[PDB]
């Protein structure tokens, strides 16, 4: 049975490596050129990789796990046995694949108009009207017209792609699918984790949301900003109000202590988006770690095409199953924002290339969270003034809590977003949420973690989650909040092995070869264990812990609390 057992796996590996790799073209195809012919060959693909993982699976839901002495065999089979999608019956398959198919689309290809025959796209438009526009009614245009095109527009799918992807959850032994996507951290402790690790960075963003709430009310004006209430969602210079830093200009500790135009300084240098890879590319390789192929230059998409084709935008990294042929995919623009996202990406590919060797079912980060911190660790180093200033890009206490500062509207305003996502998601998944009451619920989070209010009155047909990217594209995201709080323990365990001394935020990596070894060492592990092992590999201990992320802002937390005790700010928002 044992030898049944690891004969299946190497069958199962050698057969997923050719259909996995073909579906990834079709897929590719699909993103980078939407059109009804690409879009009919995704979807046949689709069927042929779900044939496929129904054989499989069927094979291996036959095998007694438990009778298993192979460690390594016991784990593939046992992952072999969920079927996902493919457990749908053929009809039910075929719908849900096209739902996630017209979702995708939809999103990807939305615009929003104005009288005169002007209309403009999410990227780069809309997110630059959101990110420089400082007049609350562009803003609000902008904002609301996004939510009115894409989000309303996503509304006819959701209800049926719920009852699909709950359905093949529960065909696969789940009870729902937020209970399946919260399996692939392989912790039943995940949801009590996770909270009290949002607790923990509580009076941090709580301090940042009343300095920049006085700000914005120093810039828009007593009438439009409750000192003792939640922000109006139109005016953090992102369209989910996820990340802060565009708004820096309002919110400058030291406006006294100029800060170079980071953009300015790249347009004007004539910075590419070939470049900005190159110098992530260069970064990895300075740690020890591997440049990516020469095959990947020619092959991705690193910038919107002019073509007078449609594409995703959205960034993303792809692994085509072959060891070989890895990806990435995004519209980007040239500034410091995309750059940090071209790390972030980047980060993914290395991830692929260092477990290219292990079985395919176990060609996956430790967990989610470890595939989406790698790229923003680097990142992190990258983004100091004294790194920046290398690049020619930049030119002190004053100049400590201004950093800290643009660090933390990115860094902590991301906190509660990135944790409200997806608890949104659990309770529409569990039926807790119905469809009546989607958009309610979404802003009832909304307010309870990031104390943000709707600019506009929310009406009955919006459905504001559908104009996340994440949602109509069925993308988990409790991911990136697990990110945002181990990327700082890692930074910090990768600057002890460095050996810098001082403030956490003054580390740079750079070069760092003790730094990569540590990297290499957990991501060469893939999925292969469960992801305390990668944890304490990286930082010699295994649990997720807050420490290092307010070791990182504690300089920022007592100026923040000093700046808001003389105005006497009142927290939160009652
Ligand atoms: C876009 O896909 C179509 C098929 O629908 C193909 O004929 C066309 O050449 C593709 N465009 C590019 C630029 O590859
Ligand atoms: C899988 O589905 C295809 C059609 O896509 C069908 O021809 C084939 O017989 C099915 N079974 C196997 C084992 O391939
Ligand atoms: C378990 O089986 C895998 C797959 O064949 C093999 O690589 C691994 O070395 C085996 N482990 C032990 C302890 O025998
Ligand atoms: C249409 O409105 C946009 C506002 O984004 C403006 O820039 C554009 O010039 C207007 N078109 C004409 C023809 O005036
Ligand atoms: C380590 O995490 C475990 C949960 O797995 C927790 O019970 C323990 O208290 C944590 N230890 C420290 C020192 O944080
Ligand atoms: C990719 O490399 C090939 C050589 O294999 C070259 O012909 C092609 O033009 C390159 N493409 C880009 C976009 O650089
Ligand atoms: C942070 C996450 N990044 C990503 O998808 O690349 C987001 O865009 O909302
Ligand atoms: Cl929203
Ligand atoms: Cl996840
Ligand atoms: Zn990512």
């Amino acid at each position: 049975d044992e030898a049944e057992a690891s004969k299946f796996v190497e069958e199962y590996d050698r057969t997923s490596q050719v259909v996995w790799n073909e579906y990834a073209e079709a897929n590719w195809n699909y993103n980078t050129n939407i059109t009804t012919e690409t879009s009919k060959i995704l979807l046949q693909k689709n069927m042929q990789i779900a044939n496929h993982t129904l054989k499989y699976g069927t094979q291996a839901r036959k095998f007694d796990v438990n009778q298993l002495q192979n460690t390594t065999i016991k784990r593939i089979i046992k992952k072999v046995q969920d079927l996902e999608r493919a457990a749908l019956p053929a009809q039910e398959l075929e719908e849900y694949n096209k739902i996630l198919l017209d979702m995708e689309t939809t999103y990807s290809v939305a615009t929003v108009c104005h009288p005169n025959g002007s209309c403009l796209q999410l990227e780069p438009d809309l997110t630059n009207v959101m990110a420089t526009s400082r007049k609350y009614e562009d803003l609000l245009w902008a904002w609301e017209g996004w939510r009115d095109k894409a989000g309303r527009a996503i509304l006819q799918f959701y209800p049926k792609y719920v009852e699909l992807i709950n359905q093949a959850a529960r065909l696969n032994g789940y009870v729902d699918a937020g209970d399946s996507w919260r399996s692939m951290y392989e912790t039943p402790s995940l949801e009590q984790d996770l909270e009290r690790l949002f607790q923990e960075l509580q009076p941090l963003y709580l301090n940042l949301h009343a300095y920049v709430r006085r700000a914005l009310h120093r810039h828009y004006g007593a009438q439009h900003i409750n000192l003792e209430g939640p922000i109006p969602a139109h005016l953090l210079g992102n369209m989910w109000a996820q990340t802060w830093s565009n708004i820096y200009d309002l919110v400058v500790p030291f406006p006294s202590a100029p800060s170079m135009d980071t953009t300015e300084a790249m347009l004007k240098q004539g910075w590419t988006p070939r470049r900005m890879f190159k110098e992530a590319d260069d970064f990895f390789t300075s740690l020890g770690l591997l440049p990516v192929p020469p095959e990947f230059w020619n092959k991705s998409m690193l910038e919107k095409p002019t073509d007078g084709r449609e594409v995703v935008c959205h960034a993303s990294a792809w692994d085509f199953y072959n060891g070989k042929d890895f990806r990435i995919k995004q519209c980007t623009t040239v500034n410091l924002e995309d750059l940090v996202v071209a790390h972030h990406e980047m980060g993914h590919i290395q991830y692929f290339m260092q477990y290219k060797d292990l079985p395919v079912a176990l060609r996956e980060g430790a967990n989610p969270g470890f595939h989406e911190a790698i790229g923003d660790v680097l990142a992190l180093s990258v983004s100091t003034p004294k790194h920046l200033h290398s690049l020619n890009l930049l030119s002190s206490d004053e100049h400590d809590i201004n950093f800290l500062m643009k660090m933390a509207l990115d860094k902590i305003a991301f906190i509660p977003f990135s944790y409200l996502v997806d608890q949104w998601r659990w309770r529409v998944f569990d039926g807790s949420i119905t469809k009546e009451n989607y958009n309610q619920e979404w802003w009832s989070l909304r307010l309870k973690y990031q104390g943000l209010c709707p600019p506009v009155p929310r009406t009955q047909g919006d459905f504001d989650p559908g104009a996340k990217f994440h949602i109509p594209s069925s993308v988990p995201y409790i991911r990136y909040f697990v990110s945002f709080i181990i990327q700082f323990q890692f930074h910090e365990a990768l600057c002890q092995a460095a050996g810098h001394t001082g403030p956490l935020h003054k580390c740079d990596i750079y070069q760092s070869k003790e730094a990569g070894q540590r990297l290499a060492t957990a991501m060469k592990l893939g999925f292969s264990r469960p992801w305390p092992e990668a944890m304490q590999l990286i930082t010699g201990q295994p649990n997720m812990s807050a420490s290092a992320m307010l070791s990182y802002f504690k300089p920022l937390l007592d100026w923040l609390r000093t700046e808001n005790e003389l105005h006497g700010e009142k927290l939160g928002w009652p």
